């Protein structure tokens, strides 16, 4: 599975550059040009609806309670419940990863930069193994991007 391994790569670099501020060096593996722009799709896109959805955020971020790695453990499966419901969309998609971004944000405060990679792998867990076929459908990451251009 290729899929969740370039999705698992754009969820990773958005939500680490998210938490550090770093535009991160280093080669983007293979496929990188979908790659590339669905992250700064995100830069554009994501940040700004983590504005518009703050309020909500912080209260979700709140009564989640999260202290260590066990906590992250325990997130796919509120998180497959809020996402799961309902129709598909790249709007609930860039919803998810962006309040992955907001954990991540979180995490950094409270000094647990070393959940951010488990997290963004229960988000693409999360999202791959439920929008799959639809992912296909979209041709994924390129239908992301023509999706979101500006
Ligand atoms: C990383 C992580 C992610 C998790 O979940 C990510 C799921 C994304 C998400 C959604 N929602 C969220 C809320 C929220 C709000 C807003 N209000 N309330 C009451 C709540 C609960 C708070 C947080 C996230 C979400 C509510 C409605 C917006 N949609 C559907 C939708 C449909 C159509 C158009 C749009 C559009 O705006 O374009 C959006 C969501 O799927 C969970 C965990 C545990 C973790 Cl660790």
């Amino acid at each position: 599975d290729e899929l969740y391994r370039q999705s698992l790569e754009i969820i990773s670099r958005y939500l680490r550059e998210q938490a550090t501020g770093a535009k991160d060096t280093k080669p983007m593996g293979r496929s990188g040009a979908t790659s590339r722009k669905a992250l700064e799709t995100l830069r554009r896109v994501g940040d700004g609806v983590q504005r518009n959805h703050e309020t909500a955020f912080q209260g979700m971020l709140r009564k989640l309670d999260i202290k260590n790695e066990d906590d992250v453990k325990s997130l796919s499966r509120v998180m497959i419940h809020v996402f799961s419901d309902g129709v598909t969309n790249w709007g609930r998609i860039v919803t998810l990863i962006s309040f992955g971004a907001f954990v991540a944000k979180h995490l950094k405060t409270i000094n647990q930069e070393s959940c951010i990679e488990p997290l963004a792998e229960s988000i693409t867990d999360v999202l791959v193994r439920t929008k799959r076929d639809w992912l296909v459908k979209q041709r994924g990451w390129d239908g992301f991007v023509e999706f979101f251009h500006v």
